[PDB]
């Protein structure tokens, strides 16, 4: 049923090129765009950039766009497949690319088309996108997720010394998704005033994901500021904390650097055991219920040891790269107990859905995620509701590449009406609701 | 006619509630959202907020949403007017409100519906939105504007001592709108590095509009950084500078305070004459081609004297508030020569089109503008092309409430094909194309 495919370069939320795809059927135009990370795992599917150093500092995506327009488009048009056939269309692309890591076309070329196909397929079925994704995944009973808002940005997403990437608030005690937005926004605005009072107005500019970027160094101080703002806002009993350490970003010679944005000094490196003990303190002193990428993507022993010794959610991101092969190993080694789901780590909607179901079948949580370079696309709002995962991270409640998803989640909750169920304290396993 | 209107509260780009409207006709669903300013002029149409200090810090828009759903929607549906009848539908809302400044329903209520009507009207006409806007305005040409990107900020809501609000770059020498985006993005990334080298990583997080706020007091230092970045990027021949001083934010006792964020000391206040002489130095020393709000919104004498003594573009924003009554005065007094067009300073599409036509009929330029609180809505991209104004300011090339509009302008340039014309060096007077 595909009539025409046309891709172009747009700019993402950091001002870098990315791929957008228009796909036409008899039902109209369906448009999707692809996100892009900065703290990208070494095992992610290849993001194809042009490397023309004069043009966009080598970050153009004209090669991927030309792959879609000149090669992928006719191939899918020639297949005569309906756009409801997500798996057959995705398989066609994966086979035409022919490499393990989508390095011929780029994962960004293939994903852009895969997302546009899924939106077209929804229209073909006369279904909202979240319901079409539920059907693809084999789910019936949809769930609005707890949002995890990154309200202090550090690591590779902000100009400060703060090494850990993300400090998030999860309004598990909210009444609804729309009430979760109010809780998160109120804590965020209260947090601004906490930071301004303590560190001055000049500490309240934001990092790449909209979280404030105060020029602090201690990760316990970020946790302190977040706990203060939750309490000041009146929500101690309703809002808990999650972290994405992104420890691969500061992994240095078998050790870890908590001042990695400062000129090098190997004497400050701590070991993985020292790092884990610091996490145990955070878990004891603050309401931390989830830690993502606490150790490097290859540091398997540290992950399996930490996971065995805590009762909280431990999330694979650069460890697992939304990749069934790496997920199978993490399940076997009990490396973690939740998968961060990033469609662009693996490069297709079908593979991402496969990765989600593999985690869920092994009793893991799944947290759908944005990338730090996002667009105005809102696909992952419909994806998290259709996959019924119960949790999504897609930014602070600041910068509309983040709010576009949160706003779409409010619209979905509205659409579902009395059938809406919010994951609340069952964010790790919302199936019980 | 209109089948259904439904409003809701969504979050804008700073995490504050704003109005979104869904409007249904036999052609389907049309959705629009309303932006919000921070440096708002005293003559703007009223933005209605709920003022419940316990909910969203007083900034809810439940009252505006209720005026739409309980009052405006049934009245417009009762009318039977076709959504092509922009002027009659807007007049109906204006009459039901009955106040000069839209303070019964809120300019935010009325505008939300006005924008959604306009989108549905384009679909009724089987036209893209930019062409429907051009027909509403009586234009049969279409022009892609030069974008003005806000890259360094100061002003009343930034934590540096820098008094002036915005320093913008304009790629007037670009080959196309898509090429303007590349020039803007490359210079913005170059500036980040220039700031990092001079002020430290800690100075490179971003403000509400995606620009940087290093800790500087001297406005000339902002200009110097921007000029260094343009030069370092290789684009000295193709990029010029615009400023938004927002002088109403620092007017004090009949004078002006360029260190207004340090504790009050009237001994440092300068006259409007002193401030005008400073602008003359900027224009001599830097490629400044446009200054917006160089004096207070009531300091008519300074505006007329300055505009008579320079050749640059002088933009009314808080002076004119997209308001035909104020614009008539400014034309008669020769207070300025360009109008900044903000649909939500006046509150309806019809009135904003009348404001643009009044400026253009009197020989002024018009620069379409975002607000500092934006959403994923991209109406103003179609608006600037349909009104053929040649200039738009809608953010740094960072944060997707800004890039949504720039990306949409790239899409329109693509849609126009061989017929696309870029205002380039004719941005002040594009009608010569
Ligand atoms: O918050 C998103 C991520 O950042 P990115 O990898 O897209 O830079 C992450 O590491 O989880
Ligand atoms: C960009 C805009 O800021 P605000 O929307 O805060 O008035 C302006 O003053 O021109
Ligand atoms: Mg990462
Ligand atoms: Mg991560
Ligand atoms: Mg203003
Ligand atoms: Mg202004």
């Amino acid at each position: 049923s595909i009539e025409k495919i046309w891709a172009r370069e747009i700019l993402d939320s950091r001002g870098n090129p990315t791929v957008e795809v228009d796909l036409y059927t008899a039902k109209g135009l369906f448009r999707a765009a692809v996100p892009s990370g900065a703290s990208t795992g070494i095992y992610e599917a290849l993001e194809l950039r042009d490397g023309d150093k004069q043009r966009y500092l080598g970050k153009g995506v004209l090669k991927a766009v030309d792959h879609i327009n000149s090669t992928i488009a006719p191939a899918l048009i020639s297949s005569g497949l309906s756009v409801v056939e997500q798996e057959k269309l995705d398989n066609l692309m994966l086979e035409l690319d022919g490499t393990e890591n989508k390095s011929k076309f780029g994962a960004n070329a293939i994903l852009g088309v895969s997302l546009a196909v899924c939106k077209a397929g929804a229209a073909e079925r006369e279904l909202p996108l979240y319901r079409h994704i539920a059907q693809l995944a084999g789910n019936s009973d949809l769930i609005l997720p707890v949002p995890a808002f990154n309200v202090i940005n550090g690591g590779s997403h902000a100009g400060n010394k703060l090494a850990m990437q993300e400090f998030m608030i999860l309004p598990v005690g909210a009444e609804s998704f729309r009430d979760a937005m109010r809780l998160g926004a109120e804590v965020y605005h209260t947090l601004k005033g906490v930071i301004k009072d303590k560190y001055g107005k000049d500490a309240t500019n934001v990092g790449d994901e909209g979280g404030f970027a105060p020029n602090i160094l201690e990760n316990s101080e970020a946790l302190e500021l977040v706990k203060e703002a939750i309490d000041k806002a009146g929500y101690t009993e309703k809002i808990v904390i999650g972290m994405d350490v992104a420890a691969s970003e500061f992994y240095r010679d078998g050790k870890y650097d908590l001042d990695f944005k400062s000129p090098t000094d190997p004497s400050r490196y701590i070991t993985g055991d020292q790092l884990g003990a610091l996490y145990q303190d955070f878990v004891r002193d603050y309401p931390v219920v989830s830690i993502e990428d606490p150790f490097d993507q290859d540091d398997w022993a540290a992950w399996s040891k930490f996971t065995a010794n805590v009762g909280i959610q431990i999330v694979g991101d650069d460890l697992t790269v939304t990749n069934p092969k790496r997920i199978e190993r993490a399940v076997e080694e009990k490396a973690c107990n939740c998968l961060l789901l990033k469609v662009n780590q693996i490069g297709s909607v079908t593979e991402a859905i496969q990765a989600c179901k593999l985690a869920q079948e092994n009793g893991w949580g799944v947290m759908v995620s944005h990338r730090s370079g996002e667009t105005e696309d809102t696909f992952i709002a419909d994806l998290v509701v259709g996959l019924c995962t119960g949790q999504i991270k897609t930014g602070a409640p600041c910068r509309s590449e983040r709010l576009a998803k949160y706003n779409q989640l409010m619209r979905i909750e509205e659409e579902l009406g009395d059938e809406a169920r919010f994951a609340g304290h069952n964010f790790r396993n919302p199936s019980v609701l």
